[PDB]
C-alpha cells in the first residue's frame, strides 16, 4: 500500500486526540497530580537496527528479535547514535521535490521491545500505547500482528491495544520512516532528524471512561466575578447512576464542586449529545494567571456512580484568564500586552531533538531572568511537560501547529490544494485537542512559511469556531492575510520599507496605519541572533514601547544548533551545517541563539535583558521617576540600588525600597550630593535589584538598570612641567626618540611607529598600523559563499574594494625638535591598484613625561564602500593575566548594542575580553573608552578597543573556534571609529545609515604611556 | 576665555605656534579650546582646533572662530552649499558648486535681526586676497553678531567697519517645528562633548 507516499492516508487505527490523559483510580492523586500507576512509561532500552529501506526489513523481525539489532535508549534520535548523518539544509528540501513521493533508499529504523503485561491489565479496561514523538512516520505490530499507522513528528499517535496483548510477554515492534509524504509539511530549517525521540507509554483506562474534557473561563466586566464551564465526554456503556463531579481547588481548599447525570442540552431537531454534561462553577474574586503572576487552580474532573463509587479521575492545571483584541490590541485579562517573546526550537547538543525536564527548566529560568514573558513553538507542539511548565513558571506561548512547507515552489504549492487539506488539517485539529486546556498557551499559529492558501483560511475558521478564546495567528504569504489576528510579519525593520513584490515587508510603524488596517503587530520572528548580532536591538524597543498597537515580538531564536563532535583526542567541539559530511548544506545558518547550545549565553543576551526590562527610568534634577511596565503586579520584591562615581571611583551610593503599582510612577529625590574635589566626569547608576528568591530567581537577582551622566568638571589646571627633555636621534632608516631609558623608533621607510622600548625590553611584535578592516561578521557576510557571490554584502563590497588587500604607500615622514618634546609627522596612502581609499595623517608628540600623543586624521574616499573601522592596530610582545579600562562595560559592546553597557572602571581576565563565537570574527569590542591599562602600557582618549591573543587576519582566516591557536603576545585594535553590527537579518545588509562611517573625514586622538 | 598655553617653536621650515584657553562663567569651565597655528615657508598657515564642552552645559550654538577683517570686498566667492542661506536642518535645497554672489547677498534681511547668511559644506572660501580651506559652515557680513543681538529692527542696523568673518566647524540646527518651544532635534545638537576641525589660512 506504501501508505508514506499517500496525503490521503496520514493514519490508520488511531485513537482519537485529547488533552493529557492518567487515568488515576483515586481523586487525591489527580488533585495533587501525583503519578499514575494506570500510565506507565515503556522509556528505557529498546532493540534497534538500522534499513537502507523498508523493503530491505527481513519478514522475521516482526516475530523475533534480530541478532544484527542493537541496544539504544528510548527516546533518541538514531542520527545521534551514528547511524546516519543529520541533514541540515535551509530552503532548499533534502528530498528530491516530487510530492507526494519520496525517495526509495529511504532510512528505515526498526525498534522492538520484550515487555510484561499484567493480566489484571487485560481482565478489564482499555490498554492503549501512546507514542509521543516518532519521525516521520511509522507502522506498529504487537505479537507480530499488524496495529496501525501514523503521520505528524510532533504530536502524539495512540493506538488500542486491548485485543493484541496477552498475559505475561509481549513483543512491539516499530518500523520507523524518515521520509513519508508528511515530510512535505515538515520542511522546518534545523537538523534532519528521525526515530522515537519523545516518551513511548501505556495508559489504561476503564471501559466506561473520561474520553475529553474542555475547560473555559468566562468573567464580568471588572474580573471579580468568574464562571469556570467543564464540557466532559464519556466512552462506554450510558447509564442513568452515572455521574461527573467537576472540583476546583486553590492549593488544599476546595474553591467550587459541581455534580450532574449524562446529557447535554438539545442543540438540534434531533435532540442533544447523551454521552456529554456540562458543569458550571461560579468563582468569586478568582486568582487571575498571568505571566507576571501564574496563579494556578487545579480542575478535577471525576467519573463516578450515584452512590459514591469512582470509576476515574482525569485533571488539569487551570489559569484563570481572558485573551481577546480590542480596538486593534491584544489584550490579556482587559490589560494590553507587551510581548517579550522568543522563538525556541526544541534542540540539544548532545541528544539532538529529545527534550528532557532539566534542559526545558533551564531555558525558562534564562528566560524569566533575562525579561521575556512570552516563548513562540517554532515549529511544531512541543513535548507536552513544555506547557505544563509555562503554566507554573508564567510565560505566554504560542503554539504551532506542525506545517512548514518552505521548499514548495512557489510556497502555497501544498496549502492551496484541496487535496491537501485532510492532511493539514489533523496537524491543526490535534494540536488544539491536545492543547486547549493549558492557560499558557495565548494564541494559535497555523504553522510556519507555507505561502498563503484557501486550507489555512478554512483553518482559521475552524480554530475561531471550536476555541474562541484565543486570537490565531499566521505569518504566510505576507504576515497580515485574511488568516491572521494579528500582523506578524518575520524580519520586516523598524523605520525602513523593504517593498519585495506581492509580499513586502513595511516598516512595522508604517504597517500598522495602512489603509483600512486595524489590527495588532507581534513580529513571530525578528533581530535574527546570528554570530555578533543584535545590532539595532534598542530601535525595536523604543518603537514597541511608544507604539499601542506594536506589541512586541519573538527573537529569532533562543539557542544555537550546533553538535557535539570529538576530535583525535576525544576532546568536543561545537559542530554546525556541514561538518557532518552532509551536502548541499547551509553552513552556520543553524546557530542563531542568544545562547550557545550549552545554554552559555551570548553578550547579546545582555542587551535583551536591558531593552526588556520592566522599569522605566527618567532624570530630572536630583528626582529619579520609576515607571512600573508590570499589568497586574505590584513591585513587591524590588529595591532600587544608587551609585554615584566619578571616572569609576565611587562617591555617593544609597538603596530605597520600590512601591510602585502596575502602570504606576514613583519619584526618589536623591540626597545632596558633595561636589568632588578631581575633575572629571560624574555618572549616575540605578539598578533594581530583588532581595527575595523566587521559583525562577535566585536572591540579589537584578531585573533593571540605567545610567546617567552627571556634573562634569573639565580639567583645566595645567600638570607640572616636566624637567626631562626628550632626544631626537636621525638615521637614514629611523627617527629615534630617547627618554632616560625608554626609547621610540620610527621607521622613516614605512613611516609607522616600529618599536619601543624600556631599557632592554621591546615592547612591541609587530609596527602600529592603521587598520580599515575588520574580520568579517555573520551579518557581514549573509549568504555569500566562494561558489555564490552575493555582491551586495557587506563583506564582498569591501574585497571588491581591496580593502582586505590595501597597501600603505608612505607620502611624507618628518621630525621636529620642539622646546619639551619630539614631534612626528606622518601621511599615508591607502590604494587598491591606483585608487586611494584611505589618506591618513598623524602626529605623534612625546614630551618630558614619557607621553605619546598620537593625532590621527583620515579621509576615506566618498566612493569606496564605507569602513568596517577606522582604528591602529599592533602586536605587542606583553602577556598580561588581566584588562583594565573606563569604559562600557563589563561585556562586549559595539556602537549598535551598547545600550546594556555601563560606564564605569572595569577588570577582567585576558580570555573575557574574548568572545568564543563558534564561526570566528571581530569580536569582544568595548566602546566609549576613556582610559585603557595592560601590563606597562596605558592608553587614553575616546576610543573603542579589543584585546586578545588573535589576529584579526586569524580569526577571518579560520572556520572554527577550536581551531584558533594563541598567537605570540597580545593584538590590540584601538578604533577611533566601528561600524555598527546590524542584525535585523543576516541574509542583506542590516547596519543602519547612522552606524556606518560615511562622514568622509574622521579625527581621534589617543595618549600612550607607561603605567 | 583664560589663557592656560602659549608657546611658539621654530621648526626646519615652518613656525608652530600652540595655544589652550578655557572660557569660565563663575568657577564653572564651560569650553577648553587647544589650537595649533602652523606657518610654513609657502606662506600658509594651519590651524588646528579641538573643543572640550562641559557635559553638563546646555549644547552650544556653534563652535568656530570669528575675526573683524579690515577689507570690504564686493564678492564673496566660495566651493560649497549654495547659492542661498542654508544651515544643517535646512540645507536640501543648497547645492555644492562653485558660487560667487556680491557681499550683500551674504546676509539676510530679517526684519528681526539674527544669525544670518550662513552656507554650510564649504570646502573653500575666498574673500579680497583671503582664502580659507577646509570642511566648514560661515557666513560673512558688515554686521556683528553682538549687534544682530543688540538691535530690535533691521532698519536701525549699520555696517560697522571691515567685515566680520565667522567660521564655523560645527553649527547647531535653527529648528521650527514651533516657536515657542526648543525644536532643535537631536541629531542637529552640539552634543558630541568634543570637537575637531582644520582651517588653512592663505593669501590668493
Ligand atoms: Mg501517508
Ligand atoms: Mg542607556
Ligand atoms: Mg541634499
Ligand atoms: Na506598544
Ligand atoms: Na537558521
Ligand atoms: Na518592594
Ligand atoms: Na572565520
Ligand atoms: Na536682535
Amino acid at each position: 500500500r506504501r501508505d508514506w507516499e499517500n496525503p490521503g492516508v496520514t493514519q490508520l487505527n488511531r485513537l482519537a486526540a485529547h488533552p493529557p490523559f492518567a487515568s488515576w483510580r483515586n481523586s487525591e492523586e489527580a488533585r495533587t497530580d501525583r503519578p499514575s500507576q494506570q500510565l506507565r512509561s515503556l522509556n528505557g532500552e529498546w532493540r534497534f537496527a538500522w534499513f537502507p529501506a523498508p523493503e530491505a526489513v527481513p519478514e522475521s523481525w516482526l516475530e523475533c528479535d534480530l541478532p544484527e539489532a542493537d541496544t539504544v535508549v528510548v527516546p533518541s534520535n538514531w542520527q545521534m547514535h551514528g547511524y546516519d548523518a543529520p541533514i541540515y539544509t535551509n530552503v532548499t528540501y533534502p528530498i528530491t521535490v516530487n510530492p507526494p513521493f519520496v525517495p526509495t533508499e529511504n532510512p528505515t529504523g526498526c525498534y522492538s521491545l520484550t515487555f510484561n503485561v499484567d493480566e489484571s491489565w487485560l481482565q478489564e479496561g482499555q490498554t492503549r500505547i501512546i507514542f509521543d514523538g516518532v519521525n516521520s512516520a511509522f507502522h506498529l505490530w504487537c505479537n507480530g500482528r499488524w496495529v496501525g499507522y501514523g503521520q505528524d513528528s510532533r504530536l502524539p499517535s495512540e493506538f488500542d491495544l486491548s485485543a493484541f496483548l496477552r498475559a505475561g510477554e509481549n513483543r512491539l515492534a516499530v518500523m520507523v520512516l524518515r521520509w513519508s509524504d508528511g515530510s512535505y509539511l515538515e520542511d522546518q530549517d534545523m537538523w534532519r532528524m528521525s526515530g522515537i525521540f519523545r516518551d513511548v507509554s501505556l495508559l489504561h483506562k476503564p471501559t466506561t471512561q473520561i474520553s475529553d474534557f474542555h475547560v473555559a473561563t468566562r468573567f464580568n466586566d471588572d474580573f471579580s466575578r468568574a464562571v469556570l464551564e467543564a464540557e466532559v465526554q464519556m466512552c462506554g456503556e450510558l447509564r442513568d447512576y452515572l455521574r461527573v463531579t467537576v472540583s476546583l481547588w486553590q492549593g488544599e481548599t476546595q474553591v467550587a464542586s459541581g455534580t450532574a447525570p449524562f446529557g447535554g442540552e438539545i442543540i438540534d431537531e434531533r435532540g442533544g449529545y447523551a454521552d456529554r454534561v456540562t458543569l458550571r462553577l461560579n468563582v468569586e474574586n478568582p486568582k487571575l494567571w498571568s505571566a507576571e503572576i501564574p496563579n494556578l487552580y487545579r480542575a478535577v474532573v471525576e467519573l463516578h456512580t450515584a452512590d459514591g463509587t469512582l470509576i476515574e479521575a482525569e485533571a488539569c492545571d487551570v489559569g484563570f484568564r481572558e485573551v481577546r483584541i480590542e480596538n486593534g490590541l491584544l489584550l490579556l485579562n482587559g490589560k494590553p500586552l507587551l510581548i517579550r517573546g522568543v522563538n525556541r526550537h526544541e534542540h540539544h547538543p548532545l541528544h539532538g531533538q529529545v527534550m528532557d525536564e532539566q534542559t526545558m527548566v533551564q531555558d525558562i529560568l534564562l528566560m524569566k531572568q533575562n525579561n521575556f514573558n512570552a516563548v513562540r513553538c517554532s515549529h511544531y507542539p512541543n513535548h507536552p511537560l513544555w506547557y505544563t511548565l509555562c503554566d507554573r513558571y508564567g510565560l505566554y506561548v504560542v503554539d504551532e501547529a506542525n506545517i512548514q512547507t518552505h521548499g514548495m515552489v512557489p510556497m502555497n504549492r501544498l496549502t492551496d490544494d484541496p487535496r491537501w487539506l485532510p492532511a493539514m488539517s489533523e496537524r491543526v485539529t490535534r494540536m488544539v485537542q491536545r492543547d486547549r486546556n493549558h492557560p499558557s498557551v495565548i494564541i494559535w499559529s497555523l504553522g510556519n512559511e507555507s505561502g498563503h492558501g484557501a486550507n489555512h483560511d478554512a483553518l482559521y475558521r475552524w480554530i475561531k469556531s471550536v476555541d474562541p478564546s484565543r486570537p490565531v495567528q499566521y505569518e504566510g504569504g505576507g504576515a497580515d492575510t485574511t488568516a491572521t489576528d494579528i500582523i506578524c510579519p518575520m524580519y520586516a525593520r523598524v523605520d525602513e520599507d523593504q517593498p519585495f513584490p506581492a509580499v513586502p515587508k513595511w516598516s512595522i510603524k508604517k504597517w500598522l496605519s495602512l489603509p483600512g488596517e486595524t489590527r495588532p503587530l507581534i513580529l513571530c520572528e525578528y533581530a535574527h541572533a546570528m554570530g555578533n548580532s543584535l545590532g539595532g536591538f534598542a530601535k525595536y524597543w523604543q518603537a514597541f514601547r511608544q507604539y499601542p498597537r506594536l506589541q512586541g515580538g519573538f527573537v529569532w531564536d533562543w539557542v544555537d544548533q550546533s553538535l557535539i563532535k570529538y576530535d583525535e583526542n576525544g576532546n568536543p567541539w561545537s559542530a554546525y551545517g556541514g561538518d557532518f559530511g552532509d551536502t548541499p548544506n547551509d553552513r552556520q545558518f543553524c546557530m542563531n541563539g542568544l545562547v550557545f547550545a550549552d545554554r552559555t549565553p551570548h553578550p547579546a543576551l545582555t542587551e535583551a535583558k536591558h531593552q526588556q526590562q520592566f522599569f522605566q527610568f527618567r532624570l530630572s534634577g536630583q528626582t529619579i521617576e520609576v515607571t512600573s511596565e508590570y499589568l497586574f503586579r505590584h513591585s513587591d520584591n524590588e529595591l532600587l540600588h544608587w551609585m554615584v562615581a566619578l571616572d569609576g571611583k565611587p562617591l555617593a551610593s544609597g538603596e530605597v525600597p520600590l512601591d510602585v503599582a502596575p502602570q504606576g510612577k514613583q519619584l526618589i529625590e536623591l540626597p545632596e550630593l558633595p561636589q568632588p574635589e578631581s575633575a572629571g566626569q560624574l555618572w549616575l547608576t540605578v539598578r533594581v535589584v530583588q532581595p527575595n528568591a523566587t521559583a525562577w530567581s535566585e536572591a540579589g537577582h537584578i531585573s533593571a538598570w540605567q545610567q546617567w551622566r552627571l556634573a562634569e568638571n573639565l580639567s583645566v589646571t595645567l600638570p607640572a612641567a616636566s624637567h626631562a627633555i626628550p632626544h631626537l636621534t636621525t638615521s637614514e632608516m629611523d627617527f629615534c626618540i630617547e627618554l632616560g631609558n625608554k626609547r621610540w623608533q620610527f621607521n622613516r621607510q614605512s613611516g609607522f611607529l616600529s618599536q619601543m622600548w624600556i631599557g632592554d625590553k621591546k615592547q612591541l611584535l609587530t609596527p602600529l598600523r592603521d587598520q580599515f578592516t575588520r574580520a568579517p561578521l555573520d551579518n557581514d557576510i549573509g549568504v555569500s559563499e566562494a561558489t555564490r557571490i552575493d555582491p551586495n554584502a557587506w563583506v564582498e563590497r569591501w574585497k571588491a574594494a581591496g580593502h582586505y588587500q590595501a597597501e600603505a604607500a608612505l607620502l611624507q615622514c618628518t621630525a621636529d625638535t620642539l622646546a619639551d618634546a619630539v614631534l612626528i609627522t606622518t601621511a599615508h596612502a591607502w590604494q587598491h591598484q591606483g585608487k586611494t581609499l584611505f589618506i591618513s595623517r598623524k602626529t605623534y608628540r612625546i614630551d618630558g613625561s614619557g607621553q605619546m600623543a598620537i593625532t590621527v586624521d583620515v579621509e576615506v574616499a566618498s566612493d569606496t564602500p564605507h569602513p568596517a573601522r577606522i582604528g591602529l592596530n599592533c602586536q605587542l610582545a606583553q602577556v598580561a593575566e588581566r584588562v583594565n579600562w573606563l569604559g562600557l562595560g563589563p561585556q562586549e559592546n559595539y556602537p549598535d548594542r551598547l545600550t546594556a553597557a555601563c560606564f564605569d572602571r572595569w577588570d577582567l581576565p585576558l580570555s573575557d575580553m574574548y568572545t568564543p563565537y563558534v564561526f570566528p570574527s571581530e569580536n569582544g569590542l568595548r566602546c566609549g573608552t576613556r582610559e585603557l591599562n595592560y601590563g606597562p602600557h596605558q592608553w587614553r582618549g575616546d576610543f573603542q578597543f579589543n584585546i586578545s591573543r588573535y589576529s584579526q587576519q586569524q580569526l577571518m582566516e579560520t572556520s572554527h573556534r577550536h581551531l584558533l591557536h594563541a598567537e605570540e603576545g597580545t593584538w590590540l585594535n584601538i578604533d577611533g571609529f566601528h561600524m555598527g553590527i546590524g542584525g535585523d537579518d543576516s541574509w542583506s545588509p542590516s547596519v543602519s545609515a547612522e552606524f556606518q562611517l560615511s562622514a568622509g573625514r574622521y579625527h581621534y586622538q589617543l595618549v600612550w604611556c607607561q603605567k
